[PDB]
């Protein structure tokens, strides 16, 4: 069907770290709000380097920190403000950092 | 207002080599259930308990660790139910990053 019905009174399943602080590509956390939006608040990654940590603890600039990026859906108000009736989005969060290799080419 | 049912239209509207290429790299594992929209989910597994350094090889003095992340799903309610779900939260791997492992002796 094109229309669905949701209960909102969500049950947690199966749901029971300092990752982004412990890692080599560490990350911050970002608030992104918008009140047309469920969930209203997404806490965003953002890569603290460029480069990556090394052993010695100095950032390595032979390598890249990437935010992993995952395709996420929302709901949107449809029609705008209704606090009952939405539209499924597709949006893309960045939901932490990994240290990669990075692609290389010459100029053409 | 916060109402306890809501209408939702389905009709989505829209708004990467870092698997292989990463020192934690990890393969997708394709998770499927009927009872649950979306149906499918991907989860990262870390191809390896360390990381890769430099040269290539694995580097045990470090971990691949799986992100975590909290997603709602909906689940059919009741069950086999085409219309009508229940938003629950699951906790998803998104991919594999590189720490530097926590030590400790213990009592
Ligand atoms: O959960 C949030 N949104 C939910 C969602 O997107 N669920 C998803 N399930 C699997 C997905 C595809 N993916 C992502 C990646 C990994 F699963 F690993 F993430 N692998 C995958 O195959 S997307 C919506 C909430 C509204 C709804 F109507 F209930 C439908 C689902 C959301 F908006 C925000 C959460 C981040 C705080």
């Amino acid at each position: 069907p094109r229309t669905v019905m949701v209960n909102l009174n969500i049950h947690n399943r199966n749901t029971n770290s300092d990752y982004y602080n412990r890692s080599t590509s560490p990350w911050n956390l970002h608030r992104n709000e918008d009140p047309e939006r469920y969930p209203s608040v997404i806490w965003e990654a953002k890569c603290r380097h460029l480069g990556c940590i090394n052993a010695d603890g100095n950032v390595d600039y032979h390598m890249n920190s990437v935010p992993i990026q995952q395709e996420i859906l929302v709901l949107r108000r449809e029609p705008p403000h209704s606090p009952n009736s939405f539209r499924l989005e597709k949006i893309l969060v960045s939901v932490g950092c990994t240290c990669v290799t990075p692609i290389v080419h010459h100029v053409a």
